[PDB]
């Protein structure tokens, strides 16, 4: 069995995009913990292990294609300063993610390949539940502001 | 055994007024949770069910006299956007059932029928438990404000 | 994210059919209760119960969605009298939703929204081993008889 | 509820194939432990045990649509000398089923039948990984060798 | 408490040759499990998160320092096609590695920085025993031979 | 086995910092707990009894190399009034030692004797993971203020 | 909610009541146990005890009518010497709250509120119990005598 170039194509691009989000998501995390703030960083460690997971499962179905994942390539990764600044560039990963994983999608189910699509599938729905997490995160920032929001995430110990 | 029409007709509508509740508070319950505010959530949870309580024991009550409980009919259902909206929705479904509680039990007890009056006076305890809380944590919201009574009861889970 | 208006409205009213239905099983379970049938009754207060969930997850989808979820509906509610006739009633209701649930799959299917199309799914799979068991239930009847049928669901302790 | 008689016709098909199989995968088990190589009949035998428990499902949905399940019909079942030729057998049966449920899904998912599409989906799931296996053994027989590959499956006892 | 920027270089290179190690190891392992040579693939993905620890302890470094870790470039990744050529290219990204942490712990020592000297110190202990791993694998691959290396690390299950 | 006069020298000069540290951290944890500033309190005793154990050490390699260890001597002991004023202090003693200590590493090193060297690297790990801590800490207090920053550290208890 | 002025009053006198009671009992208790007879002394702590658990419940119920308890008001206390005029004392103290309670009762309950009145018919059944022990203690005493009632009191450990 041997897959279009063009489902690979997809895989690949997709598998690239998530080795981005791991590098960004630990960099984020280790600098939140340097600040105090670990509540929220036990959160970012732990969705950084999603992508891991997310990425291994690609990885998989690009090798049982007779195909060549791509360890090589990277994105742009951006790091923020505030909190509000890693809100934002995490959403905007995920935005990015979620439009590409929905064209995959329909180009791959187009074509007689049903496995690929619903790894697509799975992948789709955890990105949209990720999204809704930082959107309601911003608007409470946004409510209670900076300092009353940080003042619940910092420990003593 | 068959009770008065007046007797069934008071019990139908307080079923109709619990079945309000039951969608009202369910509905509130989601959107809190929606937000944030967790700990909220739980409580305005655990309410709804009492609503469940409610409810079944005056199907109960209905049926054992011969009549029809009313699945159909429902008011007007109130749905806030502020936290402080949603306390004085809640505010007023309570003293509206308060008020009919206290006519039945009388209009029930004058014609030689106690279990129904003694159905309605255990529901009454329960509505000014209820009230009493709302009344409570409306104070203070006025109190300390709404940014600084917000950032009590949101986590991260 | 904010999904298309029909996607929405498609689920709001998937959401008023659940409430509706969630209501006459309840009514109905009471109902054989109170005269003596007892296994149904626990069947159908399992029944009661499985709509409800699929209540909370509709809701929940179309909150993520930047919707406002509709609790003030709600459809003709049937009553019945004898067993053929709730169970009759039941398969009424049924069918009802499998038919919108095919026809909104496949309109959202079409806009690029999987995830709710996936929900309705899981929905349309309940609901035929739901109306499968209906019919077996009928066929049964027709078979031994009302009496002979009803000697078997009956118990005193 | 009736399917169309094309959905029928194609789970029929299926269950044809998954009998043929099931007989196949069984029968060279019990020639692989007669010869002593014990741990491919271990293997074999859950091959076997997984092609029954799929045609068990197909089974069901074809009696839940109002149809007649065929269970007097045969392929034809293919018997191998050497291990290599037992391998190239099983990589046939398995392709042929492959590309009969691709085909299959396409034909169910433009008519309005989800349910049946889906259980095709998780049937062509398996086939895929079993294929995978299968060539997998093939490449290792080639670079070992016969009698190197077969050394080290055979136990005493 | 902040560095010179000589010592903070020196890390940052490190980091990216750990990052770097993470990828080709990851890649190796997975190459090697899906052709059936399994505890090759477990020795290989418990040297992948050896290096991940040797990451973000070197993470953790960078950051008590004041300076920004770079998460972006990557060296050039190699990927082998036998297991003689897998195992020549770890042997060649570990030389690489060693003779660096040697000139960095004698830099860095000279500038009266010991935590940063100490750090290096454990990563090249290490290093060199893995490269001692790696040297007896290609002995024995050279004295056996690689089909009759080989089959003693395939297994069935 | 008999060290170097300067060897000793360094030590004893260690050991002295150590025993003022003790002293200042245990006094700052008292004033920080009758004020009900708990979690705060229990750090504060923590650290202290860390240098505790740093000034046993650095005891029992004294009297290794036939040495007399100083128990008489102290340096100026700081005390604070305000929280900000606490962590400078401490800020402080800490710097101290971090210089004195790579100081003396150096000079030790070049004299072959491994061991004290080896304690003082030890050490010197130790302090700058307190450092750390504390410029965290006066960086909190900074953004979220000095209010907000206290309503974090006091419980009811008892 | 507030409650109307005269049922607060009612309330408050027998909270002032309720803490006359408290004093009297406990005073009893330790002259009692002072002089060995300990098994009175263990009966009448229990009877204190449970006239502080009707004090607290009654403070409850004016707080939550939006009331002030009055615990600055006092009785007069009765003291006695010999085990019959303790008896009497008691004696007295329970008929002069049964009869408030009764009339308590009705008020109430002609004005619409029932909480209250629960509140008082609870007190009363316990108020009746503990009479009717004081006067079965009195018949005792007179049929036997002080010396032969006394000595099955006194214990020695
Ligand atoms: C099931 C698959 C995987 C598991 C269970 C796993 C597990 C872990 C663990 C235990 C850590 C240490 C966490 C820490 O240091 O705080 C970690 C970190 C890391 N792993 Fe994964 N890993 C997986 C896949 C991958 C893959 C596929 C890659 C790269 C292609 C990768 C790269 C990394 C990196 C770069 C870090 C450290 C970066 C940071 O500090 O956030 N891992 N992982
Ligand atoms: C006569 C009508 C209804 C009755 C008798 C009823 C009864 C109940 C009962 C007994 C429970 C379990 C109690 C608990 O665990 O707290 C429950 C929970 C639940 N109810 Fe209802 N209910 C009714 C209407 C509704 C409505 C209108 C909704 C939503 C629109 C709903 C959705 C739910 C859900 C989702 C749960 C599970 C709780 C959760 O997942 O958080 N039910 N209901
Ligand atoms: C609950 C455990 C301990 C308590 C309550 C305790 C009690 C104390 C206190 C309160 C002080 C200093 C008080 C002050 O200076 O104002 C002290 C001095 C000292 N403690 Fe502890 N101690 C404990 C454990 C230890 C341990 C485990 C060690 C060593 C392993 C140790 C070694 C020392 C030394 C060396 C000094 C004096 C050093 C100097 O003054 O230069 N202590 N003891
Ligand atoms: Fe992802
Ligand atoms: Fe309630
Ligand atoms: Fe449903
Ligand atoms: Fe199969
Ligand atoms: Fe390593
Ligand atoms: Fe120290
Ligand atoms: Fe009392
Ligand atoms: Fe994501
Ligand atoms: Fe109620
Ligand atoms: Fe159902
Ligand atoms: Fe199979
Ligand atoms: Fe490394
Ligand atoms: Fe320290
Ligand atoms: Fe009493």
């Amino acid at each position: 069995m041997q897959g279009d170039p063009e489902v690979i194509e997809f895989l690949n691009e997709q598998l690239t995009a998530e080795l981005t989000a791991i590098n960004q998501y630990f960099l984020h995390a280790k600098l939140q913990d340097h600040k105090g703030w670990t509540k929220l960083a036990k959160y970012t460690r732990a969705e950084s292990f999603d992508e891991m997971r997310h990425a291994e499962v690609l990885t998989d179905r690009i090798l049982l294609l007779d195909g060549l994942p791509n360890y090589q390539r990277l994105f742009h990764v951006r790091v923020g300063q505030s909190v509000t600044e890693m809100f934002q560039a995490d959403r905007e990963v995920e935005l990015e993610a979620i439009d590409r994983l929905r064209r995959g999608i329909e180009v791959m189910r187009a074509k007689h390949d049903i496995t690929s699509a619903n790894v697509f599938e799975a992948i789709l729905a955890d990105e949209e539940h990720h999204i809704d997490y930082l959107e309601t995160q911003l608007d409470l920032i946004e409510k209670l502001g900076e300092s009353l929001y940080l003042s619940t995430v910092i420990e003593q110990t």
